[PDB]
DNA sequence: TAC
């Protein structure tokens, strides 16, 4: 069987939704969405947003109002879900979802953004190890993993148009670059790059200046796959067509026999 | 399917070997790749440079020795291979190949450079309306045309850094610029012009006084399309990081 | 910097 997996950052759940989401959720079709970057109180979203017909729906909301959250839709019942890497300061803002779907966890993460000051860098990087312990403990005692969403970060400077531009800037900077080549050093592939190996494939564009029509952009928004179950994986694609928000969708393939 | 054409003058093909040339070529992993200046004699080239997996390769060397010739690397066959317009003067210079994909011919030209003399700038110029009439004829019986490679003119002054330095130097004459427009005029299409409009885009710079790295350049290498075609052009970008020769490669994106 |  195909199983068909896609990971979008709509910038806010209900910007995208008065401008058609949920007809290309439709025209889509996916097994399992993944959302990051929610921002609206889940009880009060539209009834049509939460109960779409042949998925299950789980919103993971930040304490702070209006601010991040993830969401996940799925047409196959997890045996479990889990919000957090049990660690307070990591928990509190809605940027995970852990599904057990049997052969597989799926991680739904919206990693932290670095920009605004140094303190938020310094959560970010503790977010990543928090984030690769969890991981690690968990493919350790023999589960599969797939893991998608928002890194905040481009790896390598095939991953951005403006590499020596950012050098300096966060979602760039050679700590955070390193903790992925980390992250990738303990068994984990970056499935995008098993397929497609070249430059100008990106995620997210700036608002500003045109830059999405231009193509200035970066690769923020990653499946990943555990070492073991990399050759379960048909294909890992951007749906670069899909407008909405400043982040594109990414979809994941993956064969279960 | 989406299919990728590069295209690059590489300024003699052993230099840019010793540079690692193979390896980025497997990293860039082209449908089609089209090389202009090849310089060396193809039977006495490096076979790993002559064979790549996955490739059929096509030489097209100059009479001269260690001068011009043109060369096509294509993962599917062409039907028919022409390496020349039928005009004896033009087709002894390893300039051109023409590759036919059935969903369009493929134009690999090595355009003359006029710089050299007086008697230059003439060939250089006739060469220029002995392709718009090749291309023409092939385009009047139905077929969708692809031409890349190097016409050693920058259109307008958008496609240099130095235009007023230049306006009485071969590769930006008027009378080289006003071909340009009239061939443009006969319904072909500068795929680049088509997606990018910005200033400071350029395909090749002097070797002399840091000029790639001051970007003191010049856009002499172009992908055009016949304008029925263009609509099928996803993209047409320049690769500036690519390094090894004075000219860097030029990619196209067609979805047929 | 166009040799
Ligand atoms: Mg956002
Ligand atoms: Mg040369």
């Amino acid at each position: 069987a195909v199983l068909k997996i896609i990971s979008w950052n709509v910038n806010g759940l209900r910007a995208v939704h008065r401008k058609g989401f949920l007809k290309w959720f439709m025209e889509e079709k996916p097994d399992i969405l993944c959302l990051q970057e929610i921002k609206a109180a889940p009880e009060q979203l539209p009834r049509k947003l939460r109960h779409v017909e042949g998925y299950r729906s789980f919103f993971t909301p930040a304490e702070r109002k209006g601010y991040s959250g993830v969401a996940m839709y799925t047409k196959v019942p997890p045996s479990s879900l889990r919000e957090g890497f049990g660690v307070e300061r990591f928990d509190t803002e809605g940027r995970i979802q852990i599904a057990d779907f049997d052969d597989f966890l799926l991680y739904n993460i919206y990693f932290p953004n670095g920009k605004m000051s140094e303190e938020r860098l310094k959560y970010k990087l503790e977010f990543y190890d928090a984030f690769l312990e969890d991981v690690n403990r968990e493919r350790d005692s023999g589960r599969n993993v797939i893991i998608c969403g928002d890194f905040n970060t481009a790896h390598r400077e095939i991953d951005l148009a403006r590499p020596k531009e950012n050098s300096n800037v966060s979602g760039f900077l050679p700590v955070e670059r390193a903790w992925i080549d980390k992250f990738i050093e303990n068994g984990y592939v970056d499935t995008f790059r098993m397929f497609n190996s070249d430059p100008g494939q990106y995620t997210w564009w700036s608002y500003r200046t045109r830059a999405r029509e231009r193509n200035v952009g970066w690769r923020l928004d990653y499946f990943f796959v555990n070492e073991e179950f990399k050759g379960k994986v048909k294909r890992s694609w951007i749906l670069s067509d899909v407008m909405g928000s400043d982040h594109c969708p990414i979809g994941l393939e993956i064969e279960l026999l």
